[PDB]
């Protein structure tokens, strides 16, 4: 058929590899990544022959992918005259996550039988440990293949003393899977954000880390379970604030404060802005409510629709994917319109936000929880929060404000079901309970929980977990994570489209809600089905919204655990008492709580950044 670029080989890239053509195996190799990535793990449109067998068995014919891949990578990377370039090594380092799963997806879990391939003392005490010969081309190789799942030793001290470059490349790789839930994985993650921080303060630039996963970065330490997470979040913004300035960055001087129809400006940096998105769904009502105290320009990219761009005054394409010319632009029109107020409703889903985040553009600089954590930035003065979702204020570097529990009324989905369909057992052999979790939101503690209330319920249970971002060559491994708790008593559903993950979901009897890190779209989904769960409470926003949800949609607050073991005897209760259960369901079926979600006063964002506005004014006298 006709395409419009030539598809990455593996038989390309084993026929380089056989010639010893290192650069077209690596060039291969990249392309394949590269593509997987740009595709979220799926693996259409990547040549390979394969057993006709394999034609109709999708899940099998990605295992053989995957092995097929970590074999030629074998015997590529044992090669002792294949060097990596410093360039070469980046690029792997970019797309490490990947490279993960092409092993982990495999029967072979890791890259590990390669890195004992440079192991050159005979005398070491243990098979666990890695010593290299001193040429930066084998500790290359070795870092780029220090996979998540590996069981290899690794001492960061000595890796740092080491080369800093790699080790902090290797940190950030270690960092930005969308699937860090294993144990092996997990645990290298811990650990690096306890670690890395007093590391990463010390780079000056981002010109030799692997910089286009610093987003990654920056989101992801919000799955782990430390209270001091988001640690490594400061770190990367003194970094973002040195690379900024060192490209000749200065902030604006704020002298005036301009007004449009006699109202101060408001600037918008959007993000993901499409009307289909959670956050125009969660945020937009109460932006167009403000345009009532604020003149309101957006700005982002050309995928947002009409519907979008329409919840602003007037609306702005950010040019390209540079981001000095973003940041050029956004300066320009803060400047131009002497803004009076920037606001991100989420930060973190792209590089150029984090950067802005770190720069001065208006007296008053604010985010929403798009991304639900603290930026850790000193030039953020607030957040926009609605009140009943907050637990401690000290999980904060900003000032939070405070919103009435109504005041960000969100929009219903275009694509919600008309005409849903019931199943209430009354008493079922077997509980089926669903799980409705992106893989970032699944870890040991969870998994561990899970098993727990298997094991101790008087009741068969089965877990059906409905795993978004589980695509392509991410799906074995995760299946394989949770097989390793809980063998035949779960199902791993991956990523479907939404009819399917409804239909999956509305065959359970009940859900559980995933921790640290809960839900929020899961619970609408929940209600929606006329489904009751439970979740797990705490002092992250990201910890409490499902807390404050329930309660505004008038599930009680038994559901509502505090503690681990709270969450297991909740659990085991909801599981046990059926006749308890299917009442909870007839209450939520009748209530339909789901509708007062879409009511609210939205003027509070506007009416109160406006007193900030004011009290500044008078503070400052401009
Ligand atoms: O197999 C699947 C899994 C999920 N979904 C859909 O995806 C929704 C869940 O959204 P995501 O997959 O993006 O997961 P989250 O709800 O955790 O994500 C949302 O909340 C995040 C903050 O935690 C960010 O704001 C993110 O961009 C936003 O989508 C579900 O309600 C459903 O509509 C499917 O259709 N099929």
């Amino acid at each position: 058929g006709m395409s419009r670029k030539k598809n990455p080989s593996v038989i390309q890239f084993e026929k380089a590899i056989t010639e010893k053509n290192y650069e077209a195996a690596c060039t291969e190799l990249l392309d394949i990544l590269n593509k997987i990535d740009t595709n979220f793990g799926d693996i259409e449109g990547i040549d390979f022959d394969y057993p006709q067998q394999l034609e109709t068995l999708m899940q099998d014919r990605i295992v053989y992918f995957c092995t097929r891949m970590s074999n030629a990578i074998t015997q590529l990377f044992c090669d002792p005259q294949f060097s990596l370039s410093e360039s070469g090594a980046n690029r792997f380092f970019v797309v490490q996550r990947w490279l993960n799963l092409i092993f982990a997806s495999s029967p072979y879990i890791n890259a590990d039988h390669i890195l004992q391939t440079y192991n050159c003392n005979p005398e070491r005490d243990s098979i666990y440990d890695i010593y290299l010969e001193p040429n930066k081309n084998v500790l290359m190789k070795f870092a780029v293949l220090y996979l998540p799942e590996s069981n290899v030793n690794l001492n960061l001290d000595t890796m740092w003393e080491t080369d800093k470059n790699i080790c902090g490349s290797l940190c950030f790789a270690l960092q930005s899977p969308r699937f860090i839930g294993t144990p092996a994985a997990f645990s290298k993650r811990s650990t690096i954000l306890q670690w890395f921080p007093a590391k990463l303060e010390q780079f000056h630039v981002l010109d030799d880390l692997p910089s286009n996963i610093s987003h990654d970065v920056y989101m992801h330490c919000s799955y782990d379970t430390a209270e001091n997470k988001h640690n490594v979040k400061k770190a990367l913004n003194q970094v973002i604030r040195s690379h900024l300035l060192k490209c000749g960055w200065q902030d604006r001087q704020i002298t005036q404060i301009g007004m449009r129809n006699g109202k101060p400006v408001m600037v918008v940096v959007l993000e993901h802005f499409h009307s289909s998105h959670s956050i125009y769904r969660t945020h937009s009502t109460s932006m167009i409510a403000a345009r009532e105290q604020f003149y309101l320009i957006g700005l982002g990219n050309n995928a947002v629709d009409q519907a979008g761009r329409d919840v602003f005054d007037e609306f702005h394409e950010f040019d390209g994917s540079n981001i000095l010319k973003k940041l050029a632009f956004l300066k320009e029109m803060c400047e131009k319109n002497d803004a009076a107020v920037l606001y991100m409703p989420s930060i973190g889903m792209d590089l150029a936000t984090i950067f802005v985040s770190n720069a001065r553009f208006a007296p008053i600089q604010v985010i929403a929880l798009g991304h639900p954590a603290t930026t850790h930035s000193e030039f953020i003065e607030y957040v926009i929060v609605e009140d009943d979702y907050v637990g401690s204020e000290s999980c904060f570097s900003e000032t939070l404000l405070r919103l009435p529990k109504d005041a960000l009324p969100y929009v219903p989905s275009s694509l919600a079901p008309t005409d849903v369909q019931y199943v209430l057992r009354e008493t079922p052999e077997v509980v089926n309970i669903g799980i409705a979790a992106t893989t970032m939101k699944l870890n040991p503690y969870f998994l561990e929980t899970l098993k727990t209330i298997r094991d101790r319920a008087k009741v068969k249970v089965h877990f059906h977990f409905a795993l978004g971002q589980s695509i392509g060559i991410t799906h074995p491994y995760v299946a394989r994570f949770i097989r390793s708790y809980l063998g035949d008593d779960a199902t791993a559903h991956p990523h479907s489209p939404y009819n399917r993950y409804l239909d999956i979901l509305h065959n359970c009897d009940m859900m559980l809600n995933p921790f640290p890190f809960g839900n929020t779209n899961g619970i609408i989904d929940m209600v929606t089905l006329g489904l009751v769960g439970v979740c797990k409470t705490g002092p992250e926003v990201h910890e409490h919204i499902d807390e404050g949800l329930f309660k505004r949609l008038g599930l009680p607050e038994w559901l509502i655990a505090d503690s681990v073991e709270d969450y297991i005897e909740r659990a085991i209760r909801l599981a046990e008492n059926h006749q308890e259960r299917l009442a909870l369901r007839r209450h939520i079926i009748e209530n339909n709580g789901l509708k007062t979600l879409f009511s609210g006063d939205p003027s509070p964002m506007g009416k109160t950044l406006f007193a900030k506005l004011t009290e500044w004014r008078q503070t400052n006298g401009i």
